[PDB]
């Protein structure tokens, strides 16, 4: 039985397992959640994820609900052998490094700063606060790139595939000016066929946003 | 050479990292950075690890950053062929999606409240809404516990000594007498010769919240 990934194309982690899913070619059944209308607390999606999140992936018996596990299963049936999740110990702990990195830093800080607009409106966020907060984690990825070309080596690997879709849209609102091999690293990546699957759901993530919050993303900000 | 550990016991990830080393025999070298003194901002700490988080495991050129990225690490060094972090896919799997679950979930809903403590002083704190938002990540833990012994199946795992850390830091505010799997389960986790190594830690940093929040905890 084929994979089937539970999804909205506005979350970042979603489109983390888009890109995975173009990359590799894998057949997956598409079964839509609107965020935005509540359709992850239906009794039925519910019942599957409690935590009413996605991606959800639901592969034979194994249900995945964190993009992170989806990307590492995937990649482990469908790259088997292969450099994505590297086969030496020491380099699938740094790809696993940095996929924690974008779970509890990368992802919690933007989320913080993308929900606050939706509960409060853009007007009454504290913006330079999230603006230091994701500064920060500007600087980290630039460290991280200054050692080695992509996020987690000399190749790509699971590791950009989750970071640079939250990057694309913490990039919405935050120029990545002062952070040249943050810049270059994402302007590669935006030249892989698999970036595409990124390019959507971040342009209906943009407007659902500039709707909700009353306002609207610097244009001159994102890496175009 | 033998892992480095710089380690803060107050934090409920290290402490799963001291629960799984003391669990498995684990010769670690403990390096105790100070949180509450900012030590994990000095210039080497930080260039060891920009997150300026703990735990953080050097082990040779290993340098890992995060509690879920060690506690696999040592299982897999240490523990090869182990139930705690099991060999079959879908088992490791189901391991790996709970640890995830406490870092994405369980976690970062208890980070959110104590930080509005430190940040806020206690007094100003919207419990109630903290309360909530824990209690919701009681209700979860129920249902995985609905009809299996432990968080990710029949046997004790990673998963376990996740989650069990942060909840019991979590049960220094709220009480689990409403959730009879998740008070069971924790109580049988308190059992294991291995809780000894979350005691300590547990206890410092009620005190050092109760200090900093201006309050005392039920
Ligand atoms: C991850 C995610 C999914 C869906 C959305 C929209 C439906 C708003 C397009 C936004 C995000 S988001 O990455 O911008 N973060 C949030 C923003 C608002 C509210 C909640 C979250 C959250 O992460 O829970
Ligand atoms: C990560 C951290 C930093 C500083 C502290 C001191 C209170 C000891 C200064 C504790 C922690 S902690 O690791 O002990 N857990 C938290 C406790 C309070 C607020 C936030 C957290 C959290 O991690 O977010
Ligand atoms: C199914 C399996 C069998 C044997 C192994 C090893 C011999 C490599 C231990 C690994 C796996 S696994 O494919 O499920 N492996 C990971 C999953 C999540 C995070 C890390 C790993 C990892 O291999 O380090
Ligand atoms: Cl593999």
């Amino acid at each position: 039985p084929k994979p089937i990934l539970y999804y909205d194309e506005r979350s970042p982690p979603v489109r983390s397992c888009l890109m995975l899913i173009k990359l590799l070619d894998i057949d997956v059944e598409l079964r839509f959640v609107n965020l935005f209308k509540g359709e992850q607390f239906q009794k039925d999606f519910l019942a599957l994820n409690p935590q009413h999140s996605v991606p959800t992936l639901v592969h034979g018996d194994l249900v995945l609900t964190d993009s992170h596990a989806i990307l590492i299963h995937l990649a482990e049936k469908f790259d088997e052998g292969g450099s994505l999740w590297p086969q030496e110990h020491a380099e699938r702990m740094k790809v696993l490094n940095l996929l924690l990195f974008e779970c509890s830093f990368l992802f919690r800080r933007d989320s913080d700063f993308m929900s606050a607009i939706v509960r409060q409106g853009f007007a009454n966020v504290d913006v330079a606060h999230h603006e230091r907060k994701l500064t920060e984690a500007y600087i980290i990825m630039e460290r991280y790139l200054e050692n080695s070309d992509f996020m987690a080596g000399p190749q790509l690997t699971l590791a950009d595939l989750s970071i640079v879709t939250t990057l694309s849209t913490v990039n919405l609102m935050f120029p990545l000016s002062q952070f040249p091999r943050l810049r270059r690293w994402f302007t590669a990546m935006q030249q892989l066929d698999a970036y595409e699957a990124n390019c959507s759901g971040l342009e209906k993530l943009r407007q659902t946003m500039e709707s909700v919050g009353s306002f609207q993303f610097p244009s001159s900000s994102a890496v175009v």
